[PDB]
């Protein structure tokens, strides 16, 4: 297994605009392609959320375990 | 969809790096050991590297991305 969850930030056209390894039980700083920085929370099930609301129609996706 | 989302996968099937590989280009993607890998991507999101990956490692495409 991994110390984190691989995260993609998905825009409203279902295209990824940023990615990184979100450490489990932490907030990880992950950017999008507009330069915005997101604080991504991850839990041990690789459920994911952000400290601020994503843009309307955007989403987060976890693609598997990662090591940061 | 200017690129392919790429993950670098180690020999235990854990991701050790990710990024957006521009289609029909080489894009450097880092791993978690501070190394850079030059990833080729095509319009079907086939992926390869300009240097040999560590034994047991592989690349995974996870859809389209915009750089």
């Amino acid at each position: 297994q991994g110390t984190g969850c691989s995260v993609e930030i998905i825009n409203s056209n279902q295209v990824s605009v940023g990615s990184g390894c979100a450490r489990i039980n932490s907030v990880t700083n992950i950017g999008d392609n507009q330069g915005r920085r997101w604080g991504v929370l991850a839990n041990s099930s690789c459920g994911l959320s952000t400290t601020q609301n994503l843009p309307s129609g955007w989403s987060l996706r976890q693609t598997g375990f990662c090591n940061a």
